[PDB]
């Protein structure tokens, strides 16, 4: 038996996947997916906002039951928690000022100030490959502070999910004078294989129900109808 109310944690600072509208209500693709799956699962769902780096600890502590927050499915995370089937693809890419020669390389980022989300796969990658080697990698409680430090010049570059940067910043007025700096960063190990619903390992029935709802809403075309609100491309991937 699934719980009468499935509590879903999300970090609402990652448009267009999860953010807040003017009323403070949860909006974005993650929210739409979550709500549609819950509908099909015939359970009530209650969204819970928290910082991104608090989601997996909250899940483990049973303060929430699920995470839908562009949570990348990684080898390392799977040693701690479970995942539903893939919700959508997620690649990492740097952003910087328009015209920046910055590339996702150690040589290019020497003496540069680079922002990453605390508890993200991007922080993991940046800390290991760049911060130890002298690059000023700065971790942030949330992505909106990163964008703001970038636009104010405190940061030279930021590393986050490509689609989030693109739709949530670059294509917005705030990011008109900014661009991707270099191609997406390739690293299977660190960045994983798309995003999924984060779940406790022993909640097998809940995972199965999420997986069932997801397959069904993909199959009947509801996934693509919801995605078109945000994207003119195949957000799902392969
Ligand atoms: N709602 C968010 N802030 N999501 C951040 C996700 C970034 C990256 N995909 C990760 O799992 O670490």
């Amino acid at each position: 038996a699934l719980p009468q109310t499935v509590r879903i944690g999300t970090d609402t600072t990652y448009a267009p996947f999860s953010s807040k509208d003017a009323k403070g209500e949860f909006i974005g693709f993650d929210i739409d997916l979550g709500n549609e799956m819950c509908k099909r699962m015939q359970v009530k769902c209650t969204w819970v906002a928290s910082d991104f780096d608090a989601l997996i600890p909250s899940l483990k502590a049973k303060k929430i039951d699920a995470i839908i927050s562009s949570l990348s499915i990684t080898d390392k995370r799977q040693q701690e928690i479970a995942f539903s089937d893939k919700l959508y693809a997620a690649d990492s890419r740097l952003i910087a000022a328009k015209g920046s020669p910055i590339q996702p390389t150690l040589e290019s980022l020497k003496g540069k100030h680079v922002g990453v989300l605390q508890g993200s796969t991007q922080e993991a990658y940046a800390n290991d490959n760049w911060r130890t080697k002298g690059v000023d990698v700065v971790a942030y409680a949330n992505q909106d502070l990163i964008y703001s430090d970038l636009t104010a010049g405190r940061l030279d570059a930021a590393l986050q999910d490509e689609v989030a940067a693109s739709e949530g910043f670059l294509k917005q007025p705030a990011g008109k004078e900014y661009a991707f700096a270099g191609p997406s960063v390739k690293d299977k190990k660190y960045f994983g294989d798309g995003t999924g619903v984060g779940l406790r390992k022993d909640d097998t029935e809940l995972k199965a129900a999420f997986d069932k709802a997801l397959t069904e809403l993909r199959q009947d075309g509801t996934y693509d109808k919801m995605a078109k609100k945000y994207f003119d491309f195949n957000v799902y991937g392969d």
